[PDB]
């Protein structure tokens, strides 16, 4: 069973019929301008080929998908012992997939200023995605940063309990820019493929991250990667995936494929409605479930 | 490999001194922290085993997985997940499990218990399985927090059962006892998506086996499921009697009992063993 | 306090009955009349004035928590009571259901009937009426339906705050809450509190002063379930309510008041009863 | 109330100082002397008696009563209790907890921060009968630098659309309110205005409405001593409000205003020396309203 492009196109057309029932994120003004009728998917396989369908030219922000990359970069630089003293393993320290825990992970990114810390993250993202031209959306970063009262509430909370000791406005500058990193579904799928090959570049078999770090990321993508519905996603789809409210889903099917999906129309629970239907269809038809 | 497994058990037994048996249920405080048994059941319908394999141990929370399977079979996915949640009230925590137990069909405790035993007997391929009366009684005599939870569920209209009848069933359900060999065969049915490894009969639908294995990854290991996924990486379910039921999809059922628990309520000795086995045979599903 | 002025106040407050509703969650309580309202005011010269439906006997419900706390404070002492429950608006205070259950479990005696008799003896002395007993029908209705209270009891047992048979505790607790009397008897209890524990007829001490003060403090910080702050602003006196529609009030050095008005507001206190007390407080300047 | 007795009550209460500890989480308050204790008692004949260390102290949480009364006058009761709770236990529970207190301070009227502060200061000067009252710049600054929890509350309140102000601007006003400082004599004078239902003891004119004075005293019984208001009611029995600088403001209805400062706090963050002194005084003069 290889992934037939024409087959992908058909799944995309079916899933797009759900766009009417979803709604784009509108609490961040710049995301409210997204098209709920867009849907794109890429699947990257270990032969280092990719198949894709739908609106694949559209660059979309990672949003909470970036929490998985920042976790992986922190784990590399600091090691598992230190990271898991600051954040938790459980869906006691804060989970790194929830906003409060992600901010602690972001405050741990190495570098002497916002731009150097961001550059360390962008360089890492560019390597995983096999695309040196990846950057962030300045409009979306600015729209997040003007409007982010609850993330500021959590930064101050974290400061008060002495979990972090950074300047909140500088931590928020880094975090909103991390969330505003943008790419196509093709780039996102390749990041998933690296995770699926336990950290190895699919082109050069270079370890982009340690096997232990790839594994750690995948565990969190099963136990708590889909917002407040990971348990339902495990039952109905059954692959490691991380979602964000711009409509992205990054998935890593161990040893098999990276998948990247962008469908801006979200369900009532903040996950891509069009994207999850597409992945439900794909998982069933290709027997992707790890369970 | 049979001889290797004996060696792994010996190695994992060294950790017994660092754990302690559950003592909050008096019958369970009588367990020997030095015992450890394991069986591994493969799809060829063969089993290998090591350690204290004749010792029958109670399921405790492992029984929560079986009861969920049974109620999913009898009521369907739709009605079940209108009563309990899918998210790590969840059917693996005591409050959700008591709801699942209250859904078991039958006109009396006896009939409802027999439905669950008949189902366990089929999964285990052993018609001789029953429960420990001593353990059931020790549980029933002092289960204040579970009785608190039953009244909580009544108060809020989540169940309308008599609390004493529900507690009779629940304690008996938790007291179902078997050896590590029977427990691995149950893991094997799950690993094979509901299929009987001898006859290929579906003992449960594929969707039900999948659903069970998902809870076993997200919240099967008490309060340390995320750490177990990192350190071992297989669908497993534990209980405070020291059992760990694991189902490695398409590969083997594993049954461990090691009464010496860690500070987080999971078999310390049996953990260490599954960490060795998982490394040695590349069991992680991640 | 003029009788006929009291009658006019009661008829004004009865206009509110339509906006309230009786408690039906204890089934026998749903049988009460939302239109009834009775008040008695008892004064230090040992006289009482009343108005409205003064012959109806009504259960204390949560008002009985104050009586039980007084008894237990006398019998066990302050130090032991506040080692087991707190003093703040281990149970927070003796007014919330979890602390009340702990207080009730501290009543001494070998039997439920003996523990209860000690409660009734005390209430009969407070009220100056020896015929006070409990409503068997209301006690049963509560006992058959009291799921949350049993949940609390098993939680208290788990954490070794109580070690009593839960059915025995709940038999005692439901009977305590089902103790019934007229507004006149209730007002007399209020006056005993207002006079710092002294009997108004014979002037001898039915409870120590320190015990009367303690009850009156909980009657300000947490005596109207969910609305003690609002009540302090709109009425301004120590009072305790229950879901049968009772309000017991004790205006320090001035009067005791008992009101029964079964039509409750959304917060579970007598709607007709609080409106009546708001008018009374304004007229007689009762606020502490 | 005789003066020499007061002096002996102060000497008695001071022996507890060794069992208390000054608030050192606002570093500036860490500099206070745990052996200080002062008390003033103001009576409706407009006379005052005092003992111990008459010396200026920041009001801290005591200012929340003063802010509540100012906003109640300015916006009315049914805007105020639209926004904040009235109850001991996203709308904040009451105006005495930090979150409700920030909503209160956000409702103070004025264009500038300094305009808002000037209205509050003018009000406090009227109440205390002392136009020399200002705030401690050192304490305001030490607060403003380390106030992480209150900023976290401000952002949560903004997210849920309870407040609108810029957080730094609200924080500037709030920390300066909390840094208003005065002696126990000024404080007792405030407590007497409350006790006389809002009347000035000298002139007899209303400084605040009776309804506002009564609302203030109710929160001072139900939740004025932070986490020990029920204990305080049993052991002392009067409307009081405390703050972490060691202050206690009390108003005994119809009878006296009391102001205490004792920087050595018990483990609930109320003045340890202050509360012992007030227990002795309540017993001696039968002050309890219960």
């Amino acid at each position: 069973l290889v992934y037939n492009q024409e087959e992908l196109v058909r799944f995309v057309e079916e899933a797009k019929q759900y766009a009417r029932y979803g709604k784009v994120a509108d609490y961040i003004p710049a995301l409210g301008k997204a098209n709920p009728n867009e849907l794109s998917i890429a699947i990257y396989t270990p032969d280092d080929e990719v198949v894709s369908a739908g609106d694949v030219t559209v660059k979309v922000t990672l949003q909470s998908i970036s929490k998985i990359i920042a976790l992986a970069l922190v784990l590399i630089d600091r090691g598992e012992d230190e990271v898991f003293h600051k954040v938790g393993m459980e869906p006691k320290p804060l989970n790194p997939m929830i906003n409060a825990g992600a901010l602690v992970v972001t405050s741990m990114i190495q570098g002497g200023s916002v731009s150097e810390r961001l550059e360390r993250l962008l360089a890492f993202v560019r390597r995983l995605a096999g695309n040196e031209r990846i950057s962030y959306s300045d409009e979306v970063a600015r729209s997040e940063f003007e409007t982010a009262f609850l993330n500021r509430s959590l930064c101050y909370f974290l400061k008060q309990h002495r979990i972090i000791d950074e300047d909140v406005e500088e931590l928020m500058e880094l975090y909103t820019k991390q969330c505003a990193i943008e790419m196509t579904c093709i780039d996102l799928a390749r990041i998933g493929l690296v995770l699926a090959l336990d950290g190895r570049d699919p082109h050069s078999s270079e370890p982009l991250m340690p096997l232990d770090v790839a594994r750690i990321c995948k565990t969190f993508m099963v136990t708590c990667g889909m917002y407040n519905s990971s348990g339902e996603f495990a039952i109905k789809v059954g692959i490691p995936a991380k979602s964000g409210v711009s409509g992205g889903i990054l998935a890593a099917v161990p040893g098999r494929c990276g998948i990247g999906v962008f469908g801006p129309a979200l369900d009532d629970k903040g996950n891509s409605l069009t994207g999850v239907k597409l992945l439900e269809r794909l998982s069933k038809t290709y027997s992707l479930s790890i369970f």
